[PDB]
């Protein structure tokens, strides 16, 4: 439970590397050189839970200029849109061991992140590109009225849409081929943003 909140180095690499594999399926992790370029490139940008010398969560983001940007782009090309001097911090990721997932981590790290950006001279906004866990359950009602679906009390039914809806997030649209190797959610991208402007 005594946890530490810090930017990494680039000793982290292969802790991290090992908590992406751990997060997501062969098919929706990134290499281990984008991981790289985050740390090395912009370590101001990412943050790293530790457990007693231990990884156990990151939060991961770059600066772009706008999100319209992001339309018919893949996840491999996304990088080549950073700028030092983007009004836009997109969150690349909230990566969560699995084993701590459901103890409110990813929410802490993601209001920390959100509060974070929210001083970060310069940034307008907060966008997200994240993805559906449930479609399948639910295919085949258009994926476009799928990512808008809420119960009768108002959350989101897909989980991973609405850890974002909880902490402020509006969904946005729909980015088709966000994700080519994405087959349970047809490759689509789920664009989110967030308002930090009352920050
Ligand atoms: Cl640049």
């Amino acid at each position: 439970n005594y946890y530490n909140l810090r930017h990494p180095k680039i000793e982290d690499l292969r802790d991290l590397i090992a908590l992406e594999t751990l997060c997501w399926s062969e098919n929706l992790q990134v290499d281990n050189e984008e991981i790289y370029r985050r740390i090395f490139k912009i370590p101001q940008g990412q943050f790293i839970l530790e457990l007693e010398d231990k990884i156990v969560g990151a939060i991961y983001s770059q600066r772009i200029d706008n999100p319209q940007l992001l339309d018919n782009k893949t996840c491999t090309q996304v990088p080549l849109l950073h700028t030092e001097s983007g009004v836009v911090v997109q969150l690349l990721a909230v990566n969560i061991l699995p084993e701590l997932q459901n103890q409110g981590l990813g929410d802490r790290l993601l209001e920390f992140m959100l509060q974070y950006c929210a001083q970060i001279s310069g940034v307008e906004k907060v966008v997200a590109v994240t993805l559906c866990r449930n479609y399948p359950d639910y295919s085949p009602m258009p994926m476009a009225e799928y990512i808008h679906q809420k119960n009768e009390s108002g959350l989101l039914v897909d989980p991973l849409l609405r850890f974002h809806q909880i902490h402020g997030a509006k969904i946005e649209k729909l980015l088709p081929g966000y994700r080519p190797k994405d087959w349970e959610n047809q490759t689509c991208g789920v664009l989110v943003s967030y308002d930090i402007q009352h920050r």
